[PDB]
């Protein structure tokens, strides 16, 4: 068997609040899971996940063909060439199962400043006829704005663990600005499922999704209760198990960056599992320009031998190398 990994479940109510003791003792929890396994579930974050699993939902259920053309990343549709983070990513029947639906910050309209200069990494969001999805846009840009809140309350909790003062990472996660996504991930049952859509690890383990490490600075999920996830610990690949009242948070290398390797990016991987279920995450990236100067928690003095890396370098660069090693998604 494989064991169960540690994955605490941190009540993350204080950090939406002004006790500063009580935000203090949740820090502590936030750095006692990134020193060990990486990964903890935020429990009372104030989000209600039953309805964002209902109205993504009806969203997979009811897209056709059709409309997944018509939203199609430049990868799937050559007609489509501004659309390299936002759309529809398309499965391949007999070949790729997953399929999903990017989306932005909603303040990236037309007239965006970063829009007009066409600044790689921004793009305005695509969607859906609003007959044929009735509310949809509507309800996935608020919650864009939801899980915006809970990862800006999750990232004073990280600052405060690192030593800093709780704005740290905040301060460069604004609404006019942020570089973060939703992805809408649906894993399809299928019967039969095609061979061509599972990989094997060198253990002999069936995933849909190889080893990685986040392009992130924090990962912010909702899943199903379907366990899937795995992470490498020394103790080797351990499971995760699926809590979908919860969100799973781990940090991105961008946050192993600024920290000199002290909070870890965790490798982790997706088991192949035939059952359909929903992987939503929300991927918490700063500005482009956002330079967060690293520094070293394990040191007398915090000095670091890693050099700034501005936000949007890597991001852009993140997102590329990613689908190099584990293939477009
Ligand atoms: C987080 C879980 C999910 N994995 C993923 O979403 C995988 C590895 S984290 N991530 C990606 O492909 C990056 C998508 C980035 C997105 N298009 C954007 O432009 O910002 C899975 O369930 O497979
Ligand atoms: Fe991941």
């Amino acid at each position: 068997s494989v064991s169960k990994a540690n994955v605490p479940k941190i009540d993350v109510s204080p950090l939406f609040g002004d006790d500063q003791a009580a935000k203090m003792r949740v820090a502590q929890q936030i750095d006692a899971a990134s020193r060990d396994t990486g990964f903890f579930y935020a429990v009372n974050h104030g989000i209600n996940v039953q309805r964002l699993s209902q109205k993504t939902k009806e969203f997979h259920m009811s897209i056709t063909p059709e409309e997944k053309w018509d939203l199609a990343i430049r990868a799937y549709n050559k007609e489509h060439q501004d659309q390299v983070r936002a759309g529809y990513y398309l499965s391949i029947p007999g070949k790729k199962a997953v399929e999903s639906f990017c989306y932005l910050n909603p303040n990236f309209t037309p007239d965006h400043p970063r829009i007009q200069a066409k600044t790689p990494t921004h793009e305005v969001n695509v969607w859906p006829d609003e007959t044929k999805h009735p509310g949809f846009q509507d309800f996935a840009e608020q919650y864009y704005w939801d899980v915006f809140g809970l990862s800006s309350a999750l990232l004073k909790g990280y600052a405060l663990a690192l030593g800093k003062e709780e704005n740290f990472f905040a301060r460069h996660f604004k609404p006019d600005d942020t570089l973060a996504s939703v992805v809408l991930i649906r894993y399809p049952y299928l019967d039969p499922y095609p061979e061509a859509a599972i990989k094997t690890a060198a253990d002999g383990t069936k995933l849909s999704f190889e080893w990685h490490e986040d392009v992130s600075l924090i990962t912010v999920l909702y899943q199903s209760n379907v366990q899937n996830l795995q992470v490498e610990t020394a103790a080797g690949y351990q499971d995760i198990e699926a809590d979908d009242t919860g969100y799973l948070i781990n940090c991105g290398s961008y946050m192993a960056h600024l920290t000199n390797n002290y909070y870890k990016a965790p490798i982790h991987r997706v088991k192949w599992v035939n059952a359909e279920r929903q992987s939503l995450p929300f991927f918490v990236n700063l500005g482009y320009d956002s330079v967060i100067d690293p520094f070293d928690p394990r040191e007398p003095n915090g000095k670091s031998d890693r050099e700034p890396l501005s936000y949007g370098d890597y991001l852009q660069n993140g997102l590329v190398s990613l689908i190099n090693k584990n293939g477009q998604t």
